[PDB]
């Protein structure tokens, strides 16, 4: 199929906790993700993130595969949650870290992200 999404899906799936945002050297979230990134790290533990508002190719095709025209978009166990607003809301909800915790714990050690 698409000579990048196939790779990307393998990548999203492999990463325990994944976040797509813009990884500018000055700011590793140069977009909307700027507010969301804070929430994720705040709610759970450490997470993996992919620069995409910066990469032209990846920015276009891959987001469309999940839902969004582009990003930010948050992925838990390689499954889309939502990047900009969704992260903040679910952050406040607590459910985000609930997912992250369980996912992080099952992928790594006893990651006590949420609790």
């Amino acid at each position: 199929m698409s000579t990048t999404i196939e790779k990307i899906q393998r990548q999203i799936a492999e990463n325990p906790i994944l976040l797509y945002m813009k990884g500018s050297p000055k700011l590793p979230s140069c977009g909307f993700s700027a507010q969301a990134v804070q929430a994720l790290a705040a709610c759970g533990e450490r997470f993996a993130y992919v620069d995409i508002l910066q990469n032209p190719d990846i920015r276009a095709e891959l987001p469309k595969y999940a839902n969004w025209p582009t990003f930010p978009q948050l992925w838990v166990d390689g499954e889309l949650v939502g990047g900009c607003d969704i992260v903040i809301e679910m952050y406040q909800r607590g459910e985000l870290q609930q997912l992250i915790k369980e996912t992080a714990a099952k992928y790594k050690s006893e990651e006590p992200d949420a609790e």
